[PDB]
């Protein structure tokens, strides 16, 4: 669909599931190199790979924790040695865990902080550093969440985190803006990964789930992979420094609707 | 680019100049159908006509005044009578004037509202009224700025319009979210349309403005007309009730830059 | 309860009722100098005036509507006839009625987007020329709602009202911030206001109201009063353009709630 | 100012300098029994303890690290121990560095991360956590900044912090909002403390930074005391999950200005 991704070098974190997953096919799709980043030792990335190969595109593997510096720069080295060069970062990797807040262990807080903001502060500088170094025009996506401005009561972590993501991702792109590399955030409300299948099988959380998404429906990990191929290509040149959101409504205050 | 944009009827105010036009032949280019809404009719709106064919479209064109009820409603007739339906509906049509905020009159702001905001209004209205009576799922696209978050002073009614083109927008988008219509804003920044080539002439004018976006540039059309594209898409289903900056990162306060 | 505010000239539309009755009174307490402006000979300003002045202050009544720029110049004439001078002006004034947004009248738009934002638009125009024209620090306080920011199906134009005067109040206060000129909104969330008294009698709605305010209770007009007065005192020194939501945490998106 | 003050318990951190010192003494004014969290010996706690005492109010001081848990857990055990209870935390302990963000290494951004963000966390957890336990109405406010909107180039760490810290505080107050308690950011801009007194004293730096605020000077301390005082008052009974900005304008773009 974007002639201009033909051939660009795009790495993405937790591309083994999920939206990472759903990224790399789509990157795939318009005859990207992709490299998948995973990190569980139970994921089949290898499977990701030739999914990746069939939609059109080329693409490595490689294990790699994202709060660990020598690992992020890996998937760099990783990138510049299978492929010449990297074009486009994508810092997907994240969780989360519910606990009340006031009851919230400093252990999961720092897993949560560690993987989800500085696990794509990590990949981010290494990242840029390469695109500066080297004069490419490169791009970088964080993956983020409504709850970068929607709170979320028992996921304060992973709230802050992503509160933290969209000032990281804005500080980055005001500062590289002269240099031609732009630096956005995607921002997805419910979306039916892999990961969510469980919540989603019980029919009382998708149904409650439904209730706050005005359009009704949880979205398919494809509709995500859409806006990272939209803002990674030359349509979306003038856009930096934004949070795209795409979540069927969610941060309108569904609460609000008239019926 | 958008397979699913082939023969979809698209309506644009403001179509004969700058933005309108630039987003009218570039739906054209996706072999849509344009309703192309003019003022005046030295603007010259069968040229752009010309340009949508040539670019691979259909287009008509319809002269009206957004200010005015039944004009609106005529622009909405008009994509019923020449082409069967409509699909996207895009509130272009805008104006500005500089006043001091204490000197400003009364009519200057009078304008500057109805024509900015109460004019998206009809057209959102009318729009959608279609959308809802022949369960169309619709798209509106209300073309905003940088200025419904970014203050301006010399022009407190623009800003004032379009930050209340913003909540208009996000309640339409809530309200009719059920329906599968979605809305969303468009926010540029500085592009160099024909009515700015005046201001942008002036070198020393054309600096400062370049001074205050990060990117270092003055945005072309095109790059506002491919946000319109994409958003009216299905690449973008799950997305609605956004505004999608595309300012080369003047909403990231350039005041702040490093250097 | 604030020193500086005794002797201060305070002019506030929509003084009759509800919030603005409530202002009034809480500026008496803090004895100033009140210009009571009302709409309706049916309304009873004269007992304001009689509980502004029990309270510790001094207060004059003055007919008119917002609408009308002649009856907006000449509540500032009133503060300065009658008290000398103009130190503070709130803009008060307001109403919303519901309608589906695709069946929204053009004349129930016009009504409100003329009360509660071109209103707010003429009084912060003809204080600030005032406080322009005699180099007073004076002080604007625009009342707004949650709905500057939350979107309310079947209010569109009260959301779009509000959300235009976010931008028209940021606006100014960047304008005249080099004057010393402060120009700030207040967000209310729900209040217990008589205007509301029929929906809260009815204990479903009532129910349905706290369900959505994350502190469990509708606000007292006293809890806004108070924030009227600390943003026109010299305690807010150093703040200008901001909205201060007051609103039980409505904007912080109840549908989220753990439970 | 506010009786409701009088006699509550306020705990700081940070407040053996800057805004934590001038926030203890204008705790002291208030009458309040103020807890003096310092970092090191080589600061006077006890100076600031007289003054505070001498303000009006009563005074311990209590050393901690806000990045030791059991540092943070100790000054509200310290506050129980003293006063016998706890009705207001204030995290307001913070650092930064300029380093370009592709530089930026880990130990700064985990130092900037674990100060700014996650000890004002644990110091939320704590003070929630008794407050629940206890069934008081406490209060928590968090010291940010205005870069928790206004991105920051070289100081990328700072940013997230305060990014972050806003979703934790809107999450922490959504949750709790239930049982009475509010937790609420401050947004300083440019403030005279002593931490700043060397970049104001070169006269080139001290008129930058007044080039970048719109009311055109540098606040004082007490400007920003006094919105703490404020916001822990029963006057902001019904304020909770906001950021309230105190930066003479510099949230509304500096850049912006008309000329
Ligand atoms: N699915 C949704 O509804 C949704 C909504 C909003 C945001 N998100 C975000 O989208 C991203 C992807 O989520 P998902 O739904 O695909 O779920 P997921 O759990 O399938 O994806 C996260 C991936 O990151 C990997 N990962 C975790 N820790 C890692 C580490 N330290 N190093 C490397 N990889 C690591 C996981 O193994 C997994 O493959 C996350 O950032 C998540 O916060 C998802
Ligand atoms: N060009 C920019 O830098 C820029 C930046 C931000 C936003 N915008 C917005 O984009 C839109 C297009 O602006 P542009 O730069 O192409 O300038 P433009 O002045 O060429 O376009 C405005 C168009 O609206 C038409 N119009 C005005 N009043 C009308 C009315 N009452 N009824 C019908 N048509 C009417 C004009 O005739 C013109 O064709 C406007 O809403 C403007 O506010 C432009
Ligand atoms: N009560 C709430 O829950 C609530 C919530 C958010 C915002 N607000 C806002 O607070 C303000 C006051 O509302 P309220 O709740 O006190 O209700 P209200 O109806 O008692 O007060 C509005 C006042 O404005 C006056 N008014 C209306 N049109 C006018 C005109 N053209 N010229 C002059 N005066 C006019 C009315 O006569 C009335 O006295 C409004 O701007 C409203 O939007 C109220
Ligand atoms: N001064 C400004 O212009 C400004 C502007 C916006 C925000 N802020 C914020 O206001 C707060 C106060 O800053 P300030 O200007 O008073 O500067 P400051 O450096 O004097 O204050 C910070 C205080 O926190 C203490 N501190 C640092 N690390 C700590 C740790 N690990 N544990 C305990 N205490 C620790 C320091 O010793 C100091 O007393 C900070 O959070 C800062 O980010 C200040
Ligand atoms: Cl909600
Ligand atoms: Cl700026």
């Amino acid at each position: 669909m974007y002639p201009d991704l033909k051939g660009k070098v795009v790495a993405i974190t937790g591309a083994a599931s999920g939206l990472g997953k759903a990224m790399a096919i789509r990157f795939g799709k318009e005859q990207a190199k992709v490299v998948i980043n995973y990190y569980s030792n139970k994921q089949d990335p290898n499977e990701v790979k030739e999914e990746v190969i069939k939609a059109g595109g080329e693409a490595v593997v490689v294990q790699g924790d994202v709060t660990k510096e020598e690992d992020v720069k890996n998937i760099v080295q990783t990138a510049i040695k299978e492929f010449g060069t990297l074009d486009i970062m994508i810092n997907n990797a994240g969780l989360e865990n519910p606990v009340p807040s006031h009851e919230m262990p400093l252990k999961d807080w720092d897993k949560v902080i560690g993987t989800n903001l500085t696990g794509a502060f990590l990949g981010s500088r290494e990242a840029i550093k390469y695109f500066v170094e080297n004069d490419i025009k490169g791009n970088v996506i964080n993956m983020s969440s409504v709850h970068e401005v929607i709170p979320w009561p028992l996921f304060v972590h992973y709230a802050a985190s992503k509160g933290g993501m969209k000032l990281m991702t804005k500080t980055l792109a005001l500062e590289y803006a002269p240099k031609g590399i732009r630096v956005n955030n995607i921002g997805p409300g419910a979306i039916n990964t892999t990961i969510n299948a469980e919540k989603f099988a019980d029919p009382k959380q998708k149904a409650d789930v439904e209730s706050m998404i005005p359009m009704g429906y949880i979205g398919e990990p494809e509709e995500i992979a859409a806006v990272a191929a939209w803002l990674a290509s030359k349509e979306a040149s003038y856009v930096t420094g934004i949070t795209l959101f795409a979540d069927g409504g969610m941060t309108l205050y569904p609460s609000f609707q008239a019926g």
